[PDB]
């Protein structure tokens, strides 16, 4: 399925937020074994509530900023909670 950063990125955000929804979708081929460039993330957390839309973005951002450095380009993000789906 996922290549080493996509894990990564599924492991950092299951510890982090224990979401009871969690989606990691590698899309780097849109954009291009291809680079691990881009990622498509749903995410379904209590971590959520009382959260604005672009502070939700700006979180998931802060979990992810060393593979954002290092070879992560883009992140596209749907961060819901529980009460929202």
């Amino acid at each position: 399925a996922l290549g080493s950063r996509g894990m990564r990125i599924r492991e950092k955000l299951e510890k982090e937020l224990d979401p009871v929804e969690l989606e990691v979708e590698d899309v780097s081929y849109q954009h291009a074994d291809d680079g691990e460039t881009h990622f498509n993330l749903r995410i379904v957390s209590d971590a959520f509530q009382g959260k604005s839309l672009v502070k939700r973005h700006r979180l998931i951002y802060d979990l992810l900023q060393d593979e954002l450095k290092s070879g992560l380009h883009a992140l596209s993000i749907v961060a819901k909670t529980p009460a929202e789906v």
